[PDB]
Formats: structure tokens, C-alpha cells, sequence
């Protein structure tokens, strides 16, 4: 009695997902007015149905939240047994503080909505905040992407085991050190004061960037040439959400990446059509386990240490 | 004590609100992320204040009501006093019920959004149903329009004594009946065979006022505006009080027989208005300007109505 | 696991969905004071079951609210597995908009207590307005009598291919051009001013008064003489709910109706007693497949164009 | 700023509280539809204003929780500042547990309706149990009536120095005890074998006082009495803050051997008092007055108690 | 699919319990501070799971509170299916009414704390007043002692066709009448005002004392010699929770008591030790039944009035 | 209008408070029954007043926690305005994420019992987290003791004009970055291997500055020091906003090589110190009474960061 529906027209990522799931997205009927006013139907009964809504990769932010908002209260008042949203990449993730600024945390008014509008459950990988699981009451299954990453690693870099991790800025401390413990490597941070500091050794080693997304890329391109100028042999970039938006794909054309890699918790064809340095690991098996395990009510703890 | 925000670069009704209640526009810094990320920031203390955002007119349903979202967000926990979001036009109001199918009731989705963003009141204009006030538990004050329609029809058109409101479609036939029963004239409705439209009523020889709370494409009230002059209407009008004139409506009016187009200020028009001559605005800023200052004072708003 | 209950003593209703279902009405000692204090006390353990309590019909609409209320509290803390409303007449329907005036939108007030009562999902037939259902944030299945009706139609109705469909109303425009487009015939509008207008071709044809409910019937009652005065054949009122309360039946017996049509989502048997214009046409079936499905996940929609 | 409201047609309560505070209710339009559907219209603005609806005391308790529900909701939808329910006689009090059965907590149930139907403040007298109050999340004043009580014992029982307070059951326990320690007197229970009575502690040969939150049939209060005579008691008196005097009450007092009866005014008792001499009436239409002003002045409450 | 926890280190109550269900407790991997700080760590999957958390016995009663919230926590952001708390002496119930003062009702602040911890069920036993279920808004089992302590009187009083039950104070008296009626025997009711009034016949009966709960002692030891002044044969004491903190051990060793009873909801092996007249009737039986018949969604009613 | 009361025997803190806003605390009776269940009664009304709650710092963090729930509780059903809790060091604030394993996220539950407690507004210091400000829907003021930690670093340490800010782990890099970015000088940061500790970021021959939100057993702080030494650093200085002292601390401190431990006045300090000379506690008591001040005055908090 599972059912799994696919935010828009992006049914890439949801139809891997329902494709290893032996699976077929349901059917929704979309309207899309004007004013990108969207009006939704669910095409088949979901009554007493355990249901996964994947958010798209539309690209305008707003509009999939308020279609993903959408679907999830046209389930529930249509009786789905439950309602879980499969959220890849976390919307106004970053937007989870104040700062010391009159601003909105964001991040939880999006967690509020999803409640509201119906969400029984979040699974969602690599949060920019773990702390953003405490913006909702229902569970989150935050998944993360280090085992494929640390996979990816040993099985794409020859120096691997004499590598340094680098977080590209201070709040990345933990991430980095937790993957260089792993691989029982070297770590070392950038932050940025417009100059940036460097700390951790690098010289004659090769580095990788490791971080949680990367959106204009300004910041991965200038710690790469800080990187280099530092002494590392090459550098990558390693990131599991790739928003690559506004130049970013012009700027890591130019950049001295040996290459940069992201999931596909966002898609990445096009950007790849224009961007050669670029190269994805698949997340879906991750996702789809994911999913599977929800629904049979077994342990998805299994795939944060394990590539299904 | 009052203070008074604008979304989005739309700030010609804001600015028009603000200056009739002698107040400017509060401060906010807007930088509009990647994917259109919303990114909002209020730029003074609002901290113990009667907080008053407008909402923006710029086309774009999402990024607007999401704006919307965050400046009350902000707002509330930035402690304001209390945060009324003033919505000219109810987004996804059209949306407010299943109608057989396993549709959303965005309208109420919505509703809930703003509530759990921390709105404590809501100000509006013609919700396109009066049920939809009961999708809150705060409070919601649906002003009217009608007034100043009324008002204009009596002063624009010289054979308005014996004119025919008309309704473009079946669910509209309480909004007509209650104008030409105001005006003291004939109603008649207009349906699409569920397709060939069907008039009952009468409007032979007699000017035709179409009357609708919305219109966006205007296919619907363009056709509806033939089907009149083939069942030998005078001349066809056609009032709205939101005019989100998107897509092929800009020139379906122009290319239609409408002796004009009258609108209100609700949703921005000059740039419309540039490539259409025959649309009015009527505008509503001193209305809702009057709602948020006897909403402020504690004044009795119904007499707006 | 299902366990259906009656609100009071109009097992009547109740008693034919149960019979439908295979079942017995749950056992329920009550008790009323003299102030109609409603004390409830279920007589069977509902401890994880599916449980369904179809409102009265005692005509005290206070005292069946609260009963009702009561039954549903009850059942929750007596952990219910789920507790489903079934109201055939959803109670202060009618006052669901302020329409211009400082007014209590009741139908809302009354959707927040049965939420708060315990109620989980709500079962109704015909509510006033559509909009209703966006006074719950729970689940609300509104099964339409059209199917019936339109069933009813053409099977007493020999004129049915040339006759109109009348709404009482402006605001019933809608319902009416829904049944004339299902039948390929005209339809035709009553609007009150104290004077009606009429609108739409009636002459020499058979006029059907169709609309959600009818009460003291001085509505109906007018639109029929202004119907004939129009040179009507004959005419028919067909209501969902029938209330029929005040002079209602009076006004029918003096009336010109060829007959008046109900369902019986109200008990009708001591009115038919006393008006023979009345006719009932019997809706336990569609309430006891609506309540089977929901209880095995199935279909309901099924039921908004199929007379089961 | 402040507004009050009464429910029902019932005003004498509601007027005797108006007059103290030098006011006048509030105006309300009520059309009782068929099946007594409550229809309410507040007849003027309480935008912003300190509302407060007294209950109805119309015998019919689901017609009165309802029209007080309907009420808080329309003046909550009007933008009422804040709304207090004021409920002398809380409704379904007496079924506030489960007692061992598959029983609904109905006190609970209509805490949460008038919760949700958005009372902000509660002000009650004698609730049948104090731990209602917890039922709510919102601020709840339950006044008393034992000193009024007290005061009439003292002013009208010239043994009362040696008066036995006697409890018509077993729960009444705690009452009788504060009324007899107060008084510095015995105190006696009665119990129905679960029937024959039984009777624990002194009345030999002097005055007995029934004491009870409440009476609504009184065959428990009167066939106490008869236990009490029988017990060797002087004279026997009842008194209850709550005469829901309903069914064979309005006799079964008269043909009983009580030297009198004395209630509240928390329910309308000239009806009644009519029918029957020995009724006494304690008016607290003072108390509730006295904690609404203090209720809407900040002042203190408890001085009352 | 059955998960039962112990709150902390007192497995005592808890591990009788799992041992009468055929299971072992699940595994929790806890922390304590300097501060007392307790972090917790579920040790297995809960996930689709019926959880049953069992409140400990540390004496501490805020330590234990906070345990208890927080391990339903953990359980309900780990997905558990269901979170039930097993409360056998519900914490802060004395404090239930404000009793003309402007005090916390700290029982109801209790419970809504239980709520937002996500508590979906309580399981209890005699509830220091009945109303504390209305403290709630979901369901709560409140379990009685009353048919053990039935049982144990006929066991172990051969007088017991002609002995007194004794109320130690006025909000006692249902409680008392209700087990006398049972038994066919008087009641008594003892009142403070500092000096104790008793009302009822005790006179040459053997008088037995019962309550809910007993911690000072101060007030049933003074009533154990009011009794025996009143002419009672000899005087026992039965109370279901035996708080027994501050000189209470030292007032029933002096005290004359033929016996103190109470039941094991909370632990009683150490003040044993130093308190031979302490006699205990194990409760887990009925704890263990209650939680089998909550999974299974059978009758827990079975319970009230009969012993496993 | 304002009142201010205090948790356990704790009031150091709280009489500071009281004392810059010219006030004296409210009376409360705080009566400790057996199992150390907590009792509390407010002293005095508070009917319609603005009422901040400080936080007891008497190390039992269950107690303390209880005690403040639930005199927020007394408060809000005593009609209280409004309740701000005031809570220097938050209760489970490093609980505040699963961290890849089956824990609670404490600090959320905290936030919602607070929440449901009744409280209206927090006030804090330096929480382990902004992100926790997210875990509540009610506004939350999150002060910082930076300015005052900055100062104190100007004027104590002669070479802070080219010391090193240094973080004991991983976590705090934000922190000693910012701090590091404001003096114009290098950060450090150290990470146990997962141990051995290792050392990124320049401190031979210069002062070294340790800085963290908080510090319990100082094992952590301790090791960091001698790593600090051993890798050249002149002399080590250890600053932490919370002195959660407890255990080992006391000390470990002693025995550790460190110039100075600096910590606020966020937890009673004076037990400590004298078992500890080089302790030296900044006061942010006035900080505490200026935010209570403003947010009484609706004036802007935010100045105080």
C-alpha cells in the first residue's frame, strides 16, 4: 500500500526512486496558471495509503515548495494513512538563524508549513543544520551522504589515504574532521575574513573541499587557488546539494578543480551539458531505501554508515 | 505604534496607504536569492508595534505569498505586538473547495500558513467566497468593493437605469443579483454547456454590465461579452475587482467589444493600462487605508462595507 | 474491527446502515435530565477499533450536537483505533458566512468542537456550501444525493428529457446546471427581492425545484406558484434534507407540488403521515458503502456518479 | 472599553450585573430558528473591547452552551480584545472522570469547546470539583459562595452555635468539613448502601444542615433529611449554591420537613420560589459583578473568595 | 511488535513486567551529569513500534520526570509507531487544584508536558483524583488496586466480614464507602482540623486504613491512634503508593500498625529492610495485563474489578 | 505593571537584576516536599502584570527546570499579562540534535515545555546554538557576552593585540573566528582524533585564548591548555560564558597551566572562586536588566549585542 508522486515535470530523481522501488509514480493532474498559480489533482484514490511525495527540481524555489504544500494537504484530505515528504534538498535551509539580524528563520516557518499542511513525516539528506530537525515535532529521517562520498573517494582518488579534507568555512569544522577520522587523513578549514585564512596542512597533498552545498561557487573557487597557492598537488570539490546557480558554472569552468562532484539531490544534466569538471553520484538506491525501510518500519540508521 | 511594510517592488498601493494614514513605509532590505530564494530582513524595530504588512501586486503567486510569509515571520519574532497581513487578493481563493475530485483546498492551506506564520488578523477584499473568512480562527475583515462599483456604474454609464447585470457564469449569480438589486435592474447569467454558453435572462436592447470578483485570461468574460451583443445587448461592460490580466487577456479585451473595463486598484495595472485603453481603475487604497486605521484605533470597520 | 453507533433513540437511520453492513448497533447506556444534561455511557469495549457514530435526528438540534459531542469524547478516551462522524445533515450548515454582518460563522464553530471532541474523519451528505470542508483540518467525505436524484428523475419523471431544473435560489445556480447538464435540459433561476424573478425557460414544460434543503418551505413553496404562473406543466421539489419544521408540511399539503422529494438523512415517517406530496428516497446505502470503504481504504468517489 | 453581554432571554442575572458596574448590556439580536438552531448577531461593535457574556439560566443546557459558544465565537470573529465566559453553574460539572466506565469527561469536553471556540477567561462559582479548573489552559476564577454561606447560617439559625453540617453523600465530604470548621461545629456524611441510608457523626437533638454544591431533582437532599429527623436531628435545613430545581424538586422540598431551602441567584429561582415558601435566595450577581470589574481593572479576585 | 524501556536504573517494577510479557527490556544507553543533565540514547530501532516507557523508582522525583519526557522524545522522533507511558504513581498528582491559593496546578502542567513529549497513551494506577484524566486530552487507562486489596483483606484478616474501612481524611470517603459496600462492611471517616475528629463505628472491629498514597505518615499514624482510642481491636494500614520519604520509616516502626500495606508502584525492597511492618502486594501482574490487552486492543476493564 | 521573581534560593543574580531596575523581588513561598517534588506559590498578584521568571543557579538542572515550569505555570493562570522566562545558561541547550543516533532532541522538548508551561517570551545568553531560537514559536532574545568578552580581553592581556583565539573542539570554530575577526588576530582550533588532540592554526610564541559558550568538567578545556603549551603558546587563558563548574573543574583548573579562567555571572560563581583564585567572573547582570527593561518599554534589545 505504498504510493509514491513526483513534485512537477522533474520525475528524474522521483522516477529512479520508484523505479528501485518496483514502482510507478502515481498519477497527478497539474494546471499551472498565469501567475504560476498551481493548481493540483490527485489522478488515483489514496485512501488508507502510505504516501511519499518527492519534491521536484523545477528550479524556482517557491513554486515547488507550494506544489509539494499542495500535494501534501490533497492527500490528507483525501485520507492518505500517512504522508511523508521526501525533500532531497532542504528548502531555505540556511536560512535557520538569526544572526544577530531582525530576520526570519526561515527554515522553520518552512518546517511549520509542512506541518500544517500535513506532513506526518520528513525524510530529507545532508541538512545544513542538524539542528533543523528540531524545527518540526514529527520525525525526520535526516540521511546523510558521507558513505558514498567516502566511497567515491577511495575509489576516485589514488592519494586518498594522504588527502586532506577541507571545510570551505568555519561552521564546517565537524563535517570535515568527522570524514578525516574515517579515512584517518588530515583536515584542515577556510575562513574567510575579503581574504581568506587557511589552517591545516595541505602542501604536497591533495585536498578536498568537502561541504553540505555550493550555490554561485564563488566560495569553493576562491578556496581552491587558496588551496594551490598553499601547496596541494590538486584539489576537488566535493558537495553533496549542487544548486550551481548565477555563475557558478562559468566560474567553475574557470576554476583549478580537478573536479567537482555532487549527488543528484538536485538535477545536474544541463548544468553537466555546460560544465565538464562536473560529475555526479546517483543518491536514488539511498532514497528509495530510505522510503522502503519507512514503510516496512525497519531500521534506516543502516544507510548512514552503509551504501545499500 | 503603527507601522506599515511593503512586499515585493510593488509598492504603489503600499506607498498610496502609508500616505493617507501620514506614514511612511517601513524599512526592509529584500535580496532575492539563487533560485529565487526569498530573503527578507526588517530593517527597523517593530518590537511592541502594530504591524501592517501589504501585500505584493507582482504577478508571481509563490514568491509573493512566500514573501509574505517570511516578513510576517519576522516580524512576530521580532516581537512585534501584532501582525495583520493586509491581501487586496486572496491567493489561491479560487481554490477553496474539492468539487468533486481529490483536490487540494489551497485556500485553507493557505489560510493555515499564514495563521501558523503568526498573523493575528487578516484585512481583504472580495474574498471570492465568504466562507473562506471561516478557514481562519483569527479574525478577518473581507471589505467590499461594491460600494465604489455601484458608484461608478451610476456615474459612467447614462443608461444604467435600466441596464442588465450580468454573471459570466453559473457561481456568480449571487454577486450580480446583489448589484441589481442594489441598482434596481434586470440580472441575467451566462453558462457553458458542460461547449456552447447559454444566457438566461434579459439584456435585448439594454446595456450589458458583466460583473465577476476576478478575471485573469478574460476568455471567459470576452466570450461571455459575443454571446451578450449576439442576444442583442446595447453595449457590454465588464467590471472586476481583481484584474490579474495575464497571458492573452492584455489584448482579448482590446480585440473584444467592451465599451471599457473597470478594475480595482487591488493588483498593479498601470503597465496594462498602457497597452489598453479602455480599462478604469477604481481605486480602493483609501479604503483599505481606512480599514488598517480603524483596525488600529478600534474603530468600527463595517461601515467600510 | 468496525463498530457503528446510533446517536439517540432514531435507531431508525442508524439501524439501516448497520443492517446494510452486517452488523448491530453498539450498545450505548443513556441517561437525560430534566435540563437535557446528556450523559453517555458506551456499553462495549471500542478499545483499537474503527468506530463510526451516526447523528439523530430527535429534532432538538442542540441536544443531538452534543450528543453526539459526548459520544465521540467518549469513544476517544475508551482508545478508539479511529472515531468518524456520520452526519447526514451537517448541523449549522446554513451559517457559514458573516455576510455582512458581526455574525458567528457557526458551521465553523461546530467543525472546531467536533475536532476537539476527538472526531478524526467526517462522513456527510450535501453540505450547504463545498467551502465547508475547509473548516476541518481532519478529513471530510461529502457524498452527493445526485446520483439518486438524477436516478430518481428519470425514473418517475416521464418527462424528464424536456423538463427544467429549477434552483430555489441565486446561490444554488451551480447544483442546478450541474443536474440540467447531466440530463441535456434547461435550467432556470429563482432570485427573492418581497417578490420573485424568474429567469430561464419553464413554459410547457415539467419544472424540477432542486435544491440542498428545505425548512419552513415558504421558499419552495412561492417558487412553485411562480413557476406554473409561468406556464409550468406541473412541478416537483426534490430537497436532499428534509426538515420540513414550522408550517412546513402545512404549506406542502395547500402547495401546488405534484410531490416533493427528500432523502432521508432526516427521519421522515412521522411527516409522511401527515403530507402525502412527500416521497423519500432511502440513502442508507450510499452512507453504509461510504462508511465500508473508508473502514477497508476503498474507493469513495466511486459513489459521487454510482447509486450502489 | 468594557462590554457585557447576557445569553438567553435570561437577564436578571445578567441585568443585576450590568447595574452594579453602571452599564448597560450589550445589544444582541437572537433568532431561534426550527430545530432550535441558535442564531446570535451581536448588535454592536466590540472591536478591541473587554467582552464578557454572562450564561443564560434558561433550564435547556445544550440551547444555552450553545448560544454562549455561538456568542464567544462571533464577538472572537469581531475582534473582540478578549472574551470571558462567565458561567455561574458550569455545565456537565458533575461528569468530570470516568468513575470506572466507558464514560465521556463532558466537563472536559466543554472546557475544550469553549476553548476553541475562543474564550479567553473563565469566571465560575463553587465548580463541582476544583480540579475542573485544570481542564482549561486558560486563566479560570472560581468564585465562592461559602462565605454568603456562612453569613446566612449565622443570621438565621439561632442554634446554628451547635448546628450539625451534614453532607447528602460521601463526595460532599470536603465541603461539609470547611462549612463545620469554619463554623466551629460538627459535621455528619450520609451514604446510600450500594439502598438503605447510612449516617456517620453527631445530629442528636440539634439543627441540621444539609449542605451541597448543588440539588436537581432532590430525592438524595430530601430523603437525607428524612434520615436526618429519624436520626433524632432538631430541624433540618438544605442549603445548595447551584437549585437546579427541575422534575419533582419543585414539590418534593415542600412536602419535605426542611425549615427552608436556600440557593444561589447563579440560577433563576422566582419561578420556582412561586411554588414553593420555604425557598431562600442568596443574590451574587454582587460577587460575579465585583469580579469582572477586578477582572478587567488587574485588580485582585482572590479578596472575593 | 511489542518495545517496553525502563526509565532508569530501578528495572525493578519494569523487568516483572517484561518478564510476565516473555520479553527483555530494550536497550538504552544512558548519561548522567554533574547537573544531573540526563541524556539518553535508544538503544534499538523503534522504529513502526508499540513503545511502553516504565517511569522509574530513583526517588528522585524530577530526575525521573525528566528521564521519562525525554526518552519519549527520543522514541517519538525515532518514528516509534505508538508511545505509551507507564506511570504507576503519577508524579506532582496532589498538586491538582489551586485550593483558594494562586498556585501551580503542577499535575496539569505535568500532563501537557507528557503531551508535547509526545506521550500518545497513559497507563496509570489510581490516580491521586479521578479528574486528572481531564488533565489529558489523550486516552488514559487509570488501573485500581482495589481488587488486590480486596483480596488481600479477605486473605489476610479473618476478621475481615466485621472490620471498619477508614478514610484518613475527608476526600477519602468514596473510596472507603466503595470498598466497604464491596465487602458489606462499615466505613469511618477521620477528619483534621491540629487535632482529628472521627465519625462512624469502629468500636471492637479490627479498623483498616486505606488511601492512595502514604509519605510522611504523619497523618495515618496519628489516625492509627485516634482509632485504637475509638476502640478498635487493632489497626492496619493500606495504602496503593508508598511514598515513605523524610521520618516516615521511623513513625510506622513506633506507630501501632499491625501491618502497613502498599503495593509495588513504586519501590519498597529498602524501607523493608529497615520497616518489618511493611507487607507488599505486587502490582506488575496488573501492569503487564494492562500494557498486553493496550497492544492487542483488548478489554482493560477486565482489570478494574478482577485479579490477573 | 513589571514584576520580577526568582528561582530556588538562588538570587544573586535575580537581586542584581531587581536592584538595577529599582525593584524588589516578588514574593514567592518555595516550599521542597519529599521525593523533591516541587512546590511553589506566587506571594503576591500578578493579575495583569508583565512577569519575568530568573532562573534559579542551583546546579540540579531537573529541579531548577521544574521549579521554573511550573511558576510560569502559577503565574499564566493567575492572570499574569505576560511571562518572560529569563534563562542565562538554557537548560540542555547542547542536546539540541540526533547527532547520526537514536537521541533526544532535548533542547526542543525543553522549548515545547516552556512553551505549553505558558511562557511567553525568552530571554537568554549565548545559546549553544542560534538554531535553537528555531525550536520555539514564541519570540526569543539570544544576548551575547562578547562585547564584554572583548573588553575583558583588551583590558587584561597585554599582547592580546597579537594573541590566538583558540577552540577546544571542532564546534566552535563560528565562535573564536568571530572573536579572533573582532581583535584582529589568528584563531586556533583543536580536535580529538576519534584520542589524540590535534592542532590547526598558529599560537607558537603568543598568548593563547581559549574560548567556548561553556565549560562543565574543564577535561576538555584542561587537555586543550597543556596541547596549547606544548605547541609553543606563551600563556594560555581559558574564557567561557557558562562555568559549569562541576565535578573535576574546580581543580582541573588549579592544576592547569591557565593564566586566567574568565566566565559570567549566567551561574553562581562565589562557592567556586574561593576554591579557585584565578577565576574572575564578568557581570552581565546588568545586560539581563537592560534586555528586561526594553522588552518591558517595547525599546530595541538588539543594541545590547
Amino acid at each position: 500500500n505504498i504510493k509514491i508522486f513526483s513534485g512537477s515535470s522533474h520525475q528524474d530523481l522521483s522516477q529512479k526512486i520508484a523505479d528501485r522501488l518496483g514502482l510507478e509514480l502515481g498519477k497527478v493532474v497539474t494546471k499551472k496558471f498565469s501567475n504560476q498559480e498551481t493548481c493540483v489533482e490527485i489522478g488515483e484514490s489514496v485512501r488508507g495509503e502510505d504516501v511519499y511525495i518527492v519534491q521536484s527540481g523545477c528550479g524556482e524555489i517557491n513554486d515547488n515548495l507550494m506544489e509539494l504544500l499542495i500535494m501534501i494537504n490533497a492527500c490528507k484530505i483525501a485520507s492518505a494513512s500517512r504522508v511523508t515528504a521526501v525533500i532531497p534538498c532542504f528548502p531555505y535551509a540556511r536560512q535557520d538563524k538569526k544572526d544577530k539580524s531582525r530576520a526570519p528563520i526561515s527554515a522553520k516557518l518552512v518546517a511549520n508549513m509542512l506541518s500544517v499542511a500535513g506532513a506526518d513525516h520528513i525524510i530529507t539528506m545532508d541538512l545544513h543544520a542538524s539542528q533543523i530537525q528540531g524545527f518540526f515535532d514529527i520525525p525526520v529521517d535526516n540521511l546523510y551522504a558521507e558513505p558514498a562520498v567516502l566511497k567515491w573517494i577511495r575509489e576516485n582518488i589514488s592519494e586518498w589515504r594522504n588527502c586532506t579534507i577541507v571545510s570551505p568555512d568555519a561552521g564546517g569544522a565537524k563535517r570535515v574532521t568527522s570524514i578525516a577520522d574515517r579515512l584517518n587523513v588530515d583536515f584542515a578549514l577556510i575562513h574567510k575574513e575579503d581574504r581568506m585564512v587557511l589552517v591545516g596542512d595541505v602542501k604536497d597533498r591533495v585536498a578536498i573541499l568537502v561541504d553540505d552545498m555550493a550555490d554561485t561557487c564563488g566560495t569553493i573557487c576562491h578556496a581552491a587557488d587558496k588551496l594551490l597557492s598553499a601547496g596541494a598537488t590538486r584539489v576537488y570539490a566535493i558537495l553533496t546539494h549542487g544548486i550551481f546557480s548565477g555563475p557558478a558554472i562559468s566560474r567553475i569552468n574557470n576554476a583549478c578543480f580537478e573536479a567537482v562532484v555532487v549527488t543528484n539531490t538536485i538535477p545536474q544534466e544541463d548544468k553537466m551539458k555546460h560544465c565538464s569538471k562536473i560529475q555526479v553520484i546517483d543518491i536514488s538506491m539511498i532514497l528509495a531505501e530510505a522510503i522502503r525501510r519507512t514503510h516496512n518500519g525497519e531500521s534506516v540508521s543502516y544507510l548512514f554508515s552503509h551504501v545499500p
